[PDB]
């Protein structure tokens, strides 16, 4: 590592200890001893600690901070991703390994809110990474066209339900992004905290979506990680989108070699969405509940639930419609993930029914 780099290390790691208000992981966690511990190291990618921690820096509102450049990122840092991962996934040692992908009992799954006087959509995606490539900050241009090429072409024998189309980011109008964002189909755009850690170079080369025309299922192509299958829907049956998703990952498991670690299961860019890559969510409705989003983010802890706005992560909630999902991603089957948002959802929906 040279200078330059320590330099700005030293300086971030300065800012950082005089955030006195900064709750992000980064901080919580990267005390002098991890941190000299291996501010010095690097990667057969020359992929350094800045390039880890970077964006936990420049953006302080942070919750996590750091991302790994690259799949040696996460044990050379070690000392910094263990204690990080193990303080989101809810406790997650040294010692333990990710359990083999388990679906779990599809059938065991059920409708979230019947009457449906409370629950918009229902959502569950993964995450995947091709065998043989980099995360963003290591990936080259002509990198982001061929990763493009190989998924559109897997995706395009995709039969029956999963049969669809994939569209560019390159070429599309403004009008049709737009639109597909704002229907919660499409990722946003210009995240601050992808781009303070070099995750948008050349955009939107290499960028896409591919999705059925129904647009019940969905692909995102090059965005956080080099894929994100998706299955999402109007209503509550959870069960229909987990199976539709699981169909959907398996078949696709079948055509492309994705990256997967013995200790962190299916490796991703965020420490976040190791293990199942999966996030189980709903946008709903609780204005009782949700009358101070303080209380229903208290409430939604207790039960390893998530928050977020309805445009996503690091947005506001519009009009009462709130993200609420499961935290936990590693360290539990697919099915415990489906699971703790199911519960979670199901107790909250009759605690709103009881409030006053
Ligand atoms: N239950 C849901 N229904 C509709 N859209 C949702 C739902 N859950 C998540 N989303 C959408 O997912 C998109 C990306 O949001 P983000 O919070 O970054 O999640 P992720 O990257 O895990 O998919 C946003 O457009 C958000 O509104
Ligand atoms: N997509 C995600 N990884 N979200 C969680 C982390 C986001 C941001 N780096 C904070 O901290
Ligand atoms: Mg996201």
């Amino acid at each position: 590592v040279d200078q330059a780099t320590l330099d700005k290390l030293e300086a971030g790691f300065k800012k950082l200890q005089e955030a006195s208000d900064c709750k992000s992981l980064l901080k919580k966690h990267l005390t002098k001893d991890v941190f000299d511990s291996i501010k010095n190291k690097k990667t057969g990618m020359g992929a350094t600690l800045l390039d880890v921690i970077q964006s936990g820096v420049e953006n302080l509102d942070s919750g996590v901070g750091i991302y790994a450049p690259d799949a040696e990122s996460y044990r050379t840092f070690g000392p910094l991703f263990d204690p990080i991962i193990d303080d989101y996934h809810g406790g997650f040692k040294l010692t333990d390994k990710h359990p083999p992908k388990q679906w779990g009992d599809i059938n065991t799954l059920v409708g979230l809110d019947p009457a449906g006087q409370f629950i918009i959509s229902t959502r569950v995606r993964c995450g995947r990474s091709l065998q043989g490539y980099p995360f963003n900050p290591c990936l080259t241009a002509e990198q982001y066209k061929e990763m493009e090429e190989k998924v559109s072409s897997t995706l395009s024998s995709m039969e029956d339900e999963l049969k669809g189309t994939y569209y560019p980011l390159t070429g599309m109008s403004k009008a049709t992004q737009q639109q597909l964002i704002d229907d919660h189909f499409l990722f946003k755009e210009g995240d601050r905290f992808l781009q303070t850690a070099n995750a948008c170079r050349y955009w939107p080369t290499g960028r896409g979506i591919f999705h059925n025309d129904a647009k019940t299922f969905l692909v995102w192509v090059n965005e956080q990680d080099h894929l994100r299958i998706i299955s999402m829907q109007k209503g509550g049956d959870l069960k229909t989108v987990y199976k539709r998703l699981v169909t959907a990952v398996d078949n696709i498991e079948s055509k492309l070699p994705f990256s997967h670690d013995d200790r962190f299961g299916f490796l991703t860019f965020c420490p976040t969405n190791l293990g199942t890559t999966m996030r189980a969510s709903v946008h709903i409705q609780l204005p009782k509940l949700a009358k101070d989003r303080k209380v229903l983010e208290d409430i939604a802890s207790k039960f390893n639930l998530q928050v977020r706005g309805t445009r996503g992560e690091h947005t506001e909630s519009e009009g009462g419609v709130y993200d609420i999902s499961n935290k936990r991603r590693l360290g539990l089957t697919e099915y415990q993930a489906v699971r703790e948002m199911q519960d979670g959802i199901l107790e909250m929906i009759k605690m709103e029914k009881a409030a006053a």
